[PDB]
């Protein structure tokens, strides 16, 4: 059936509740919620679900025209009254969205009419309008589907306004999704999509090799890295990778030792031979990272100094940090006590697994016995909220997150900075300039205090770069060519054309 598509996942989609986190994929709910301006690839963004808008002198009030033709898939107007509602289910919860700073910052929602809809902030939030396109928590369901006149705790059907509805979900089977017939804009040209529910990387690629499925459109580590290698020299499939969109680096836990010496995170930096793990185990898909962000980030062009590969100063460090060799073994000890640490990922990450394996052998070479701890996604964000990991896995946003939503997440648990970096001395100042450059105006002002903040992160060596990473892509040679959305966790499904 051509304009029928079957795919696979990981996890199940979840509830899809807009206004809530894991267990919701994004890429799920962008499906079916809308926001009320959408992102685009060179940075800005263009009218959605509101038509037009206009600000006061002092740029704190905000009026949104909405359009008067949009549809819930169930029928039910989306109006102002509509969204007030929504925007009202998100801040009942407000502390939940604390990490992103337009939940902050937004004082009040009003409907002025049908069509009228009135933000009030509370300063002139430059961000403002990047932050209401992201795929949550500020989209849209009906009103109708609220419990108790709230979203926090819970939905009834996820009714939203997007081209694609829910028609299924069994648990650890599958998620399936239908076309809406009454979407505002485009009729996508599939029909429907089948999401087979898949943990297993190696299984993922038996299914689609044996042609059991269509298409896989995720991030590097939806395949393992060799098999999608050989996938690209067959003409049988078709495989693409986009330009780099994230970092992928590991949070080292400045407030566990031995994670809380700066020598030990140092020596960590220069301890992984880098360039032999991307040209190997990940097979020449990805970039060396050095930073936190890339130099392509906006605002991260610094000029920052990399740790290139060097055991030799690794080992010189941990020495003079008083973790010595005994006679005849292999791992450091201080004080009675062995250099361990515990590296944790998610385990259906083929990625995640294949990096872990190489930086393990690689610090068992310099007197640090590494422990591997691979889990389910629930259990990895867990300890990253509540500081419960040595060194942990992690990834930047993409854009438009990068680099101001994510640096704002760094102010309140959230993925694993917060946490992190609560052994810094200074990490009270870099939260207050995280602040300040989430407030200025001054695009002088602005630079410097990214600059001083990403230096600080950089020079007290919270994280461990490993690689800027890709999108990518593996479908029947039938689809064709497959475009990118500009946000990274989301899927373009509606511009998919069978033949
Ligand atoms: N992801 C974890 C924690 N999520 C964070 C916020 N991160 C953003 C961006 C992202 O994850 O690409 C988001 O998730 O929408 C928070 O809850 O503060 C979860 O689902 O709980
Ligand atoms: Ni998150």
């Amino acid at each position: 059936a051509p304009d029928e598509i079957t795919t696979a996942w990981p996890v199940n989609v979840g509830p899809l509740n807009p206004h809530l986190y894991t267990p919701n994929q994004m890429f799920a709910q962008s499906m079916v919620y809308e926001p009320l301006v959408k992102y685009q690839a060179d940075g800005s963004v263009i009218p959605w679900l509101a038509k037009s808008w206009t600000h006061s002198e002092d740029g704190k009030t905000w009026t949104f025209t909405l359009r008067d033709d949009v549809k819930f898939s169930n029928g039910e107007p989306f109006d102002a009254e509509a969204a007030a509602e929504n925007f009202r289910a998100v801040l009942d919860n407000r502390q939940r969205h604390a990490w992103l700073e337009l939940a902050n910052q937004i004082v009040d929602v009003k409907a002025l009419s049908k069509t009228e809809l009135q933000i009030t902030l509370k300063s002139a939030y430059y961000p403002f309008l990047q932050e209401l396109a992201l795929p949550r928590p500020f989209r849209f369901i009906a009103p109708s589907q609220f419990k108790n006149h709230e979203t926090m705790n819970g939905i009834k059907a996820p009714i939203g306004t997007g081209p694609w509805i829910l028609q299924e979900s069994k648990l650890n089977q599958y998620d399936v999704f239908v076309r809406n017939e009454n979407y505002w804009g485009e009729k996508p040209a599939i029909k429907k999509i089948t999401f087979n529910v898949i943990p297993d990387p190696t299984t993922r690629a038996v299914a689609f090799e044996t042609g059991d499925i269509d298409l896989l459109y995720g991030n590097e580590g939806l395949l393992p890295l060799d098999t999608f290698a050989r996938f690209s020299q067959n003409p049988a499939y078709h495989t693409q990778l986009s330009q780099p969109i994230e970092t992928v680096m590991l949070a080292l836990n400045t407030a566990k030792a031995p994670t809380n010496e700066l020598a030990v995170r140092e020596a960590l930096n220069y301890a992984v031979n880098k360039k032999s793990l991307i040209d190997n185990a990940l097979y020449g898909t990805q970039q060396v990272a050095d930073t936190l962000f890339a130099p392509s980030v906006p605002y991260a062009n610094l000029g920052l100094k990399p740790s290139q590969y060097d055991p030799q100063k690794a080992k010189a460090l941990l020495e003079k940090a008083g973790w010595t060799l005994p006679a005849g073994k292999d791992i450091r000890e201080k004080n009675g006590q062995p250099l361990r640490i515990e590296l944790s990922f998610i385990g259906t990450d083929a990625l995640s697994k294949s990096m872990a394996e190489i930086i393990q052998a690689d610090m068992r070479q310099i007197g640090a016995d590494v422990s591997l701890i691979g889990e389910e996604e629930s259990s990895i964000y867990a300890r990253q909220r509540d500081g419960r990991f040595g060194m942990i896995f992690h990834r930047t946003w993409g854009a438009p997150y990068d680099p101001h939503a994510f640096l704002s997440s760094m102010r309140v648990p959230s993925h694993a900075d917060f946490q992190a970096q609560q052994g810094l001395a200074d990490k009270p100042l870099i939260d207050k300039e995280i602040g300040e450059v989430l407030a200025t105006h001054d695009e002088t002002q602005r630079q410097a205090l990214y600059r001083d903040i990403l230096t600080r992160l950089h020079d007290e060596a919270v994280y461990l770069p490993i690689s800027y990473i890709s999108m990518m892509v593996v479908s029947k040679p039938e689809l064709g060519n497959i475009p990118y959305a500009p946000i990274a966790t989301e899927i373009p499904f509606e511009q998919i054309k069978p033949v």
